[PDB]
């Protein structure tokens, strides 16, 4: 509350560390469904169904241009990528499997870097 603060957690490396995680997600062999925005002209149903499209290249541009206020807003966009994937793709599909794999990969790196 006013003039009452928990001890200050060092957040000065968070930007660099989120960048590193994102590089690791970009270079994973199962990243290919997620590297670029879904083409809304060429994928019927996407535009109407997926209210907030998100992809690694959009996260990278937001990250590089100071559009994440803190590391939690960064995590919320990464998770959005996978939540969108689960919304639109059957679990038993190459893309559906890719999303589950990448979400696992991300959640481990997140825990190990920050928790």
């Amino acid at each position: 509350s006013m003039s009452v603060k928990k001890p200050k957690r060092d957040d000065s490396k968070d930007l660099a560390l989120c960048s590193m995680i994102l590089t690791e997600m970009e270079t994973h062999e199962d990243a290919w469904p997620f590297l670029l925005p879904v083409n809304l002209k060429l994928v019927p149903g996407y535009k109407k169904v997926i209210k907030k499209p998100m992809d690694f290249s959009t996260i990278r541009e937001k990250l590089s241009s100071g559009q994440y206020p803190n590391l939690e807003t960064f995590a919320l966009d990464v998770r959005l990528v996978f939540d969108n994937c689960e919304t639109f793709n059957e679990d038993d599909s190459d893309i559906g499997r890719a999303g589950h794999n990448m979400r696992k990969y991300f959640e481990k790196k997140w825990t190990d870097t920050f928790k």
